[PDB]
């Protein structure tokens, strides 16, 4: 596997049912799928290391953990977590969140390189799935 690249968004699916689920308001739901069109995730893999930053127009956040223990995140509304990531096969990741305040939607997200080279992410809130895919640059 290497996950490692410059990755730009080509489809986003599910996105504002999914922040539904999590209590976003309609007009801000509607701003954060137009922002979801113009965004990137930046990856860099060393074995089962990542580091991986994900930004749009005028936000940015930095991922960093390795596959099997602990870090802590933020779900995709925004609330602090605690996650793990186990690989699932050769080419695909699971993550697990666990609220660190409080209670919500069991919140999940993964991740795939498919063999036409796109990166595939996921993002869970209970029953509801977004599946956005990326090419690289
Ligand atoms: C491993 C890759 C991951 C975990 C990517 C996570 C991406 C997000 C949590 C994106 C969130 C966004 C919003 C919460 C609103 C603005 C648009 C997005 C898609 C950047």
């Amino acid at each position: 596997p290497n996950f490692s690249g410059n990755w730009k968004i080509i489809r986003s699916e599910n996105f504002e049912e999914l922040l539904k689920v999590l209590g976003v308001n309609v007009m801000l739901r509607k701003i954060a799928v137009a922002a979801a069109s113009k965004y990137a995730v930046e990856i860099k893999q060393e074995g089962d290391t990542f580091y991986i930053k994900v930004s749009t127009t005028v936000y940015t956040t930095e991922i960093n953990f390795k596959v099997g223990e602990e870090f802590e995140e933020q779900t995709v509304d925004g609330r602090p977590c605690k996650s793990l990531v186990k690989w699932e096969s050769e080419n695909k990741m699971v993550c697990e969140q666990k609220l660190l305040k409080g209670e919500g939607p069991k919140t999940s997200w993964t991740k795939e390189l498919t063999n036409d080279g796109e990166l595939i992410l996921t993002m869970t809130a209970d029953d509801v799935v977004c599946t956005q895919v990326f090419v690289r640059e």
